[PDB]
C-alpha cells in the first residue's frame, strides 16, 4: 500500500523533503538546506509511478497536497513559504535539531555492519552514535575500531595468506629465469606481523576520521540495552551513564569459542591472538576444521611451520564435501599433517612463553581417537578454531523483550527488525544469515536507507558467493552437489566438470590435474545453474562475476554461448562438456 | 522450415543415424557401429519438438517413416535388419567409406580454429584432412603445429608476462618478511626461453597425437584452393599433387606486417622471432602501439631491458581511450619510454648479430615527429608491431570466386559460408570478427556440428570480452565510453567509476589510486550495462564471469543486488556509486 509506506516513512525519517525535480520551489528549499548545512533525505515524486497518490496521502499530515513538504521526526514542518521564513528569522536550525531522544540512531558495535549503517544513516540527517568496545582475550590481546574483519579476520588473514603464496612465487621464479635460490631463503615472522599491524593501525585511524567527517559521535564504551530506547554505557574510566535513542541497531558480532577442557583457556590461543603474535608459533597444532582452521594451518605451513590439524569428524562442514576433500588433499601434499577423527582432552604446560626474547613455550596435548586409541604429542603453540558465538547476555537485558534463538542469535524478520519494533540486528548475530563482511555491510547500508530515506529495497541473502583462502583457494556460489540432489532428486541433477592447469604452472613444473571446477545444474528447469565450484589460484576473482549471472538465473546455455578470455583459468567455465553421469574422466 | 533443415542435414552429413532414445532397434544399430569403430552423428527424434514432422519428411529420402534410419553421404543405407546384413556379410565397412571425394572435409590451416574444426568434424565420421605449413620469417624462424597462439602468440606472450610479474613478486616478498634482496637478483633470458619453448614443444606434439587418435590425416604441406573441391598441396620435398574434398574450411590466419622503409626486413624483427630468440634483445625499440606492441615492451622492461615505444598517433586504437592512457601512464612510471607522434624512416646496421658470443647486433634508427623534428638513436633490437595481414593470394586462386573485402579478408555470412557454397572461413581471416583464439575455436567447433551433425546453433560474436596483458592488466567487455556516447548521446549515458587498491599492495607499499574500474550504462534502458572496464591485477580472471551476465542483459541493479566476495579486487564492481556527471572524485 502507498499509504502504509508513506505513514512509515514519515514516522521514521529524521529530516525528509518531499519534492519534484522540475519544481523551482523545491529547488529553492534544497538550496536553503544546503547552505544551512542541514542534511536530509529527498523523495522525488515525479520519478515514482504512484507520486500523485502520495501527494493525496501527504495531506493526512499537512492538509496540503502541493510540493515541497518538509518533515522532521514525524511532524510536518512547512511548505516553501514556512521553511524560508524560519530560515530568515534564524529559527530553522532549532526546529531541525529538536528531538525527544539524544540520538535518532544508536549503533551498538563498531565493526563491518555497524560502521556502515552509522555512516549511511548520518547522510540523511539522522543524529547518530556508534559505540565500540573490545573485551580483551584471556592473554590480554585487544585492538582498535573496525571490528573482526579489520583487526583479527579477513584483512590480516589474507595478508598472511599472501606471504604464504609468495613462498611458491619465489620457487616458480627460478624456473622462469630469475637468479635466486629458494633453498637459501627464509621467512621472518616478526617482520610480517609488524607490517600487517601497521596497515591495521592505518585502518583504525581512518574509521575514526570517517566518523568525524560524517558528524557521527564515536564512543569507545561498552553498551547495554536496558529498555527499548535506553542504552547504558560504561566508560574507559568505568563511569556509567545512560543515553537514549529512537532507533537501535545491534551489531556486536561474535568471538571465538574454547572447548571445555583443562588448560585450553590458560595455554591455548585463538585467531584473536594469532594475527598480532610477536613470536612465530613454531610447531603448531590447530584444533578444528572450519575455514578459519584450514586457512591458518595453510599459511603457517607455507611460512616454515610444522603444522598438524586435529579433525573431530569432517573438513569444512556445510561446504560441498567433494570440494572440501580436494582442498585437504592439496594441503596434505604441501606439508600439513592431519589427525583425523580425533578430539583433545587436556592441555598441559611444559614451558612458559618467553615474552622477553619472543619465543613460544611448550605444551603437551593429550586426546583420543574414535576407536579409543590415545593421542599425545608436544607442540609449541595450540590454536583453537572450534566455532564462534555471540555473547548477547552482556549486550541485552532480558527484560527488553528481544527474542533469541537456541544458539543465542537474534530472531529477525526480513527487514532486520527484532521482536521490539524500534530495535534491529545486523551482521553475524542475525540468526540464519551468512556470516560474511559484505553481507553485514549491505544489510547495514540498506537498513539505514529504509529507516531514514524511505527506501523499500531489502537485502537478498540467497546465493551469496564465498571463497576459502586455503593454499589452493576454493570459490563457490550456490548449492553444493549433495544439497542439490537432496532438494531435487538425482534424476533431475546434471553435473558438468573438468580439471585444469594454470598456464603459470607449466614452466614452473606444478601439478597437472589438481585444479578442478564444476557446475551443478537442474535438468527440468532449462539446465539452470544451481551451484558453481572452483579450486584454483585467484578463486575469489574467478567466482565473483559469475555470482551476478547466477542471481540473474543463468543456465548452462548462457555459459556455453559466452566466449572465453584466453589465457585464463576462468575461461574453462565457458567450454565445460563432460558430465558425471557419462563416466568420462575430467582430466586435461 | 523442418523440411529445409532435414534436406540440408541429409545432404551434408558424412554418417548419420535417426533414432529414438527408447527404441531397442536403434540401440542395436548403435552397438553395431560402436563395435565396428564407425563414428557417426545421431539425431534423437523423441527429444525434439518437431520430431514427429521430421519422421514424416524422412520418407522423401528413404520411403519409410520408422526409426532407426542410417544415411551415408546423402544416401539412405538401411533400417536395422539391413545394417545387420551388411555387417554380417563384411560389407558395412566398404559402404561407410564410399565417397566421391578424397575427404569429407579439408581444413587449410592448423591453428586455433582449424584444429578445433577438424577434430570436431571427425567425431561425427567425417573423413578429415588438416593441412599446416609455417613459412619461415626473413631471418629463418619456423615452428611446429598449432598456429599463432600456441607458438608465437598468447601462450609464450603470457608466460613471458608472468616472468615479468615475478620481478614485482620478488620485491613484494621482502615486505612480507622473506629474506631475499631483489637488488642482488638478475634475470637470465635464455633460461626463460628454454622453459617456454619446452612447453610449446609439448603442445606441438600433443596436437599431432590428438589428430592421430581422432583418425584425422595431418599433412605438413602448403595448400592452395584451385577450384571449389580441389586443393593443390606442396610437401617438404616440393612434390606437388591434388586432393579433393566435399567441404573446405579456410583457416590460414595472418602474419606480421613490416613498414616499407630501408632496412626493416633485413635488420628488424617481429613477434614471430621474439619468442624463440637465443639472446636477450638488450636496448630495444618497439615500433607500434597495438596490444602486441605494449605487451612485449612491458615484459621486456620488467626483465631488465632499456625499452622505448615509438607511437605514430594513439595507444590501443579501437579500445577505450581513457583506459588506454591509464595503461600507458603505468608503463611510463615503471620503466618504459615513449616517443610520441613519431614514425621511422630507415634502419641502418652498425653491428651484425653476434652468433659467436650469443649477443644482438646494433642498429641506427632514423625517423621524424609529426612537426618535422628528427629522431635518431641507436638500439640493439628493433621490433615491428605495426599490424597483421592475411596473404590469401597465396591460399586462394582468384578464379574460385571467393569474395574478399578491401583489406583482403574473407566476406562471410553469419554461418561462416563464403560466396562459394561448399567453402567456409573461420578465425582471423573472417572479415569483421574479433581476432581472438576462443572466437576461432567456438566458430570452428560450431561450424563442424552444423555441417556434420545437423546442428543449427550459430556463433555469437557480440560483446566478446578481451584482456590486454600489459604490466598492469586491462580487461574489458562491451562498448567503450566514447562508442556508447556516439551511439546513444551523452544525455542517455551514465558512467559509474571508482579507483581501488589491491590488499596485496598495502604491505608492499605500492600505489594507492592507480587501479580503476567503470561501468558504462544506458539510462533509458533500465540502466543496462553497455560496457565494463577494469585496470588491475588478474584482470582476465576478474572480467570473465561478468561476460556471462552482460550476455544475459545485466543492468546496474543486477550488480547492486549481488553481494561481494571479500577481500578481492573484483568485489568493487558490486558497490559502485560515484557517477562521472556528479564530478565527485573516484579516489578511495
Ligand atoms: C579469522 C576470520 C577470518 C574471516 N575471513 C573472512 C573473509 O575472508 N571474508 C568474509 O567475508 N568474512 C570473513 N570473516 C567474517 C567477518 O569477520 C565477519 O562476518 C564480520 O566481521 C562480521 O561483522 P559484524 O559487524 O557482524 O561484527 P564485528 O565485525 O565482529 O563487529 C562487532 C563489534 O562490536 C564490538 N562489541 C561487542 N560487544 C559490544 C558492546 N557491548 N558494546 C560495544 N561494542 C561491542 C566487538 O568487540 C566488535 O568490535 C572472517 C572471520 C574470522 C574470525
Ligand atoms: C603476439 C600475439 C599475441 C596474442 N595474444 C592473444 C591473447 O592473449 N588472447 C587471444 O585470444 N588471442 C591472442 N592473439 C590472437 C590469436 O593468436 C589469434 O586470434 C589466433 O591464433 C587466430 O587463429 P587462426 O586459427 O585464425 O589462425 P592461426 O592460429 O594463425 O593458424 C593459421 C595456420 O595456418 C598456416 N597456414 C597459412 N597459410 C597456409 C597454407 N597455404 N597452407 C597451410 N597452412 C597454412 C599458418 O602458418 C598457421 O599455422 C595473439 C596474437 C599475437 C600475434
Ligand atoms: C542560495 C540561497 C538560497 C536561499 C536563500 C534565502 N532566501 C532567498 O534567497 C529568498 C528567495 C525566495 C524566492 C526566491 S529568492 C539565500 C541563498
Ligand atoms: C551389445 C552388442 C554389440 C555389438 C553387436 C554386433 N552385432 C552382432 O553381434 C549381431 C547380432 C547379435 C544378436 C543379434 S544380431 C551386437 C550387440
Amino acid at each position: 500500500g502507498t499509504s502504509q509506506w508513506l505513514r512509515k516513512t514519515v514516522d521514521s525519517a529524521a529530516v525528509i523533503l518531499f519534492s519534484k525535480t522540475t519544481c523551482p520551489y523545491c529547488k529553492k528549499v534544497k538550496d536553503v538546506l544546503a547552505e544551512a548545512k542541514i542534511k536530509h533525505a529527498t523523495i522525488e515524486l515525479d520519478q515514482l509511478s504512484n507520486g500523485s497518490a502520495i501527494q493525496k496521502c501527504l495531506a493526512s499530515f499537512s492538509k496540503i497536497e502541493t510540493v515541497p513538504q518538509m518533515f522532521v521526526r514525524g511532524k510536518f514542518i512547512g511548505d516553501s513559504q514556512t521553511v524560508l521564513k524560519y530560515y530568515s528569522n534564524d529559527e530553522l536550525a532549532g526546529i531541525v535539531n529538536e528531538s525527544k531522544y539524544d540520538y535518532d540512531l544508536i549503533v551498538i558495535g563498531g565493526g563491518s555492519g555497524g560502521l556502515a549503517a552509522g555512516k549511511e544513516a548520518a547522510k540523511y540527517g539522522a543524529k547518530t552514535a556508534v559505540l565500540d568496545y573490545v573485551e580483551p582475550t584471556p592473554i590480554g590481546t585487544t585492538w582498535g575500531l573496525g571490528g573482526t574483519c579489520v583487526n583479527v579476520g579477513c584483512i590480516p588473514k589474507k595478508l598472511m595468506h599472501q606471504a604464504g603464496l609468495l613462498s611458491h612465487a619465489l620457487e616458480d621464479a627460478e624456473h622462469f629465469g630469475w637468479s635466486l635460490d629458494r633453498s637459501k631463503i627464509s621467512h621472518n615472522w616478526s617482520t610480517m606481523v609488524e607490517g600487517v599491524q601497521s596497515h591495521i593501525g592505518s585502518l583504525n585511524w581512518g574509521y575514526k576520521v570517517a566518523l568525524r567527517d560524517n558528524q557521527v559521535t564515536y564512543l569507545n564504551a561498552k553498551g547495554r540495552l536496558i529498555s527499548p530506547h535506553e542504552v547504558q554505557i560504561t566508560d574507559k574510566n568505568q563511569k556509567v551513564s545512560t543515553i537514549t535513542g529512537n532507533k537501535i541497531i545491534l551489531a556486536t558480532g561474535e568471538r571465538p569459542k574454547y572447548p571445555e577442557i583443562p588448560g585450553a583457556v590458560e595455554y591455548g590461543i585463538t585467531s584473536d591472538d594469532l594475527f598480532s603474535l610477536p613470536y612465530f608459533p613454531g610447531k603448531t597444532l590447530v584444533i578444528g576444521a572450519s575455514y578459519v582452521a584450514l586457512e591458518c594451518a595453510g599459511f603457517l605451513a607455507s611460512l616454515g611451520g610444522d603444522v598438524t590439524v586435529m579433525v573431530r569428524s569432517i573438513l569444512l562442514r556445510g561446504f560441498d564435501q567433494q570440494m572440501a576433500e580436494k582442498v585437504g588433499d592439496y594441503m596434505e601434499n604441501h606439508g600439513v599433517k592431519f589427525a583425523k577423527l580425533c578430539v583433545p582432552d587436556e592441555i598441559k604446560q611444559l614451558k612458559v612463553v618467553d615474552t622477553e626474547n619472543n619465543k613460544p613455550g611448550l605444551l603437551l596435548v593429550k586426546g583420543h581417537y574414535t576407536d579409543g586409541k590415545k593421542f599425545e604429542e608436544e607442540f609449541e603453540t595450540v590454536i583453537f578454531a572450534v566455532g564462534r558465538e555471540p555473547q548477547l547476555s552482556k549486550v541485552l537485558c532480558e527484560t527488553v523483550g528481544v527474542k533469541l534463538d537456541k544458539n543465542g542469535r537474534v530472531v529477525c524478520t526480513d527487514d532486520e527488525q527484532t521482536t521490539v519494533s524500534n530495535v534491529y540486528a545486523i551482521g553475524d548475530i542475525n540468526a540464519g544469515k551468512p556470516q560474511l563482511t559484505p553481507v553485514a555491510i549491505q544489510a547495514g547500508r540498506y537498513l539505514a536507507r529504509r529507516l531514514f530515506a524511505g527506501a523499500t529495497e531489502l537485502t537478498d541473502y540467497s546465493n551469496v558467493a564465498t571463497t576459502v583462502f586455503t593454499p589452493l583457494e576454493y570459490g563457490a556460489c550456490g548449492l553444493s552437489e549433495e544439497d542439490a540432489i537432496e532438494k531435487y532428486g538425482d534424476k533431475d541433477i546434471e553435473v558438468y566438470h573438468s580439471n585444469f592447469k594454470p598456464l603459470e604452472w607449466t614452466v614452473a613444473h606444478r601439478e597437472d590435474n589438481v585444479c578442478y571446477m564444476k557446475l551443478v545444474c537442474r535438468k527440468s528447469d532449462n539446465m539452470r545453474v544451481l551451484g558453481l565450484h572452483v579450486l584454483g589460484p585467484n578463486a575469489g576473482e574467478i567466482t565473483q562475476g559469475y555470482a551476478v549471472a547466477i542471481k540473474m538465473g543463468a543456465t548452462k546455455a548462457d555459459f556455453d554461448r559466452t566466449i572465453g578470455i584466453h589465457p585464463t583459468c576462468s575461461e574453462t567455465f565457458t567450454t565445460l562438456h563432460v558430465t558425471k553421469k557419462s563416466g568420462v574422466s575430467p582430466i586435461v
